[PDB]
């Protein structure tokens, strides 16, 4: 309903990415921290583009809570955020670039 989900167990993100592979939708993951300052200014952002396009899957991960799941996704700076289509990784905006976000989200969704 145009929310993001907040995924906090593996088995909750694996859900929610099968259910977006499945759908055909876009999934966007904000790799995310509670101790991050840009993390923090972004969030906002995430969650009115999560509302702007309910046609796709707007998650967030907790990279303290499931480390596995952000190491497994190679996540090296806060925020990170990977795009998802058909179950694999097809592109990342690295920081809280609102602009970036925005262009990647309308681009891979048409």
């Amino acid at each position: 309903e145009g929310a993001v989900i907040a995924c906090h167990t593996k088995q909750e993100f694996d859900t929610h990415m099968a259910n977006g592979k499945d759908t055909g939708k876009l999934v966007i993951i904000d790799f995310t921290a509670s101790w991050c300052g840009p993390c923090r200014v972004i969030a906002p952002v995430f969650a009115e583009y999560a509302k702007k396009f309910p046609g796709a899957i707007f998650l967030k991960v907790d990279v303290d809570e499931l480390k596995d799941v952000a190491e497994a996704y190679n996540v090296e700076a806060m925020p990170t955020f990977l795009f998802i289509k058909d179950g694999e990784k097809v592109d990342s905006v690295v920081g809280g670039r609102k602009d970036d976000i925005h262009t990647k989200i309308v681009a891979l969704m048409g």
